[PDB]
């Protein structure tokens, strides 16, 4: 029952301010949403995995996921930049943070900081 980010619609996309849209095409934003969802699912499948079934690489990820929990993330779904790198071939560059800003505007994610870490909380 892992939480996924819904695709942006025609109406929604036409309604985000022009300067944000910039270079970014409509399929571009939705393609990125697919990849972010892939990372969310990958992370949370590991979290829900029986610990005795974990190999060394999975346990190391599991440990990092636990290190990144806070009281503000309890019962919520989030990823960080390392997850994008771990589970996707998405480049976390300038265009990517521009993309993230459209996602925040369309209320698909928000940010939980602290511990010097930016967490992207789904929804």
């Amino acid at each position: 029952s892992i939480k996924e980010m819904p695709f942006i619609t025609c109406d929604e996309f036409n309604g985000v301010p022009s300067y944000m849209k910039s270079r970014l095409t409509y399929n571009q934003i939705n393609d990125v949403i697919k990849e972010i969802n892939k990372a969310v699912i990958s992370k949370y499948k590991i979290l829900h995995q029986p610990k005795k079934s974990m190999n060394s690489v999975t346990r190391n990820l599991y440990h990092r996921f636990i290190d990144e929990e806070t009281k503000d993330t309890k019962g919520r779904y989030f990823i960080v930049e390392a997850d994008i790198k771990e589970f996707t071939t998405l480049k976390a560059d300038k265009k990517f943070h521009v993309l993230l800003n459209i996602l925040r505007h369309c209320r698909r994610l928000s940010e939980v900081r602290g511990g010097g870490l930016t967490r992207y909380v789904i929804t």
